[PDB]
């Protein structure tokens, strides 16, 4: 798998078996997805980026399948406009950014 | 150059001679830098991030020096909390995401 970055590197992931399109993002430390409910056992966190801050819910040991691999990783849920898989998941997948 | 993503893929660069710390961000379409002054030859643009929208000043054909390369690229200046080189510069440098 190689993403040449001429388009957004976006793929299909399954989170707790629910399909979501996600952006593979080296500029994000963590991962954030909208439109899925992961339940009542979370820790509330605030994240900031361009345009401001949002409230998130942090969930640990969540089942994720992406790029033909299955991993358990930390996921935040929140009103993000796009679903982001940040470096915590990219490293669990063994991905690298190369020049 | 390989970035293994266990730490942020941050480097230093020069933008028309001005030193900056920048994050290599596959999740950004554009490149946005705060604080530097590129002058009055710009067009306003509107950029959307995780928290909403900001106005930016768009400068074309800007010289930038990064990773021992010299390219000319479009830079936007505006209120980002982290300077980011997005896919317009990553593709100019020939970078890719690999698994
Ligand atoms: C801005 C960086 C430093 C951090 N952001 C990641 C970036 O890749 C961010 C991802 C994104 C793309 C499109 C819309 C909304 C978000 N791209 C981004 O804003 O693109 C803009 C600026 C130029 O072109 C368009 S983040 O989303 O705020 C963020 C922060 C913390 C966590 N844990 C996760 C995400
Ligand atoms: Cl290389
Ligand atoms: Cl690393
Ligand atoms: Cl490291
Ligand atoms: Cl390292
Ligand atoms: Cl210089
Ligand atoms: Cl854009
Ligand atoms: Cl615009
Ligand atoms: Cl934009
Ligand atoms: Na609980
Ligand atoms: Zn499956
Ligand atoms: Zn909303
Ligand atoms: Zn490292
Ligand atoms: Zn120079
Ligand atoms: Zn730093
Ligand atoms: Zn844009």
């Amino acid at each position: 798998p190689q993403f040449s970055l001429w388009k957004r590197p976006v793929v299909t992931a399954y989170i707790e078996g629910q399909p979501v399109e996600v952006l593979l993002d080296t500029g994000a430390d963590d991962s954030i997805v909208a439109g899925i409910e992961l339940g009542n056992n979370y820790s509330p966190k605030i994240v900031g980026g361009i345009g401001g801050f949002i409230n998130t819910k942090e969930y640990k040991n969540v089942e994720i399948e992406v790029l033909n691999k299955k991993v358990r990783a930390t996921i935040m849920t929140g009103d993000t406009p796009i679903n982001i898989f940040g470096r915590n998941i990219l490293t669990a997948l063994g991905m690298s950014l190369n020049l």
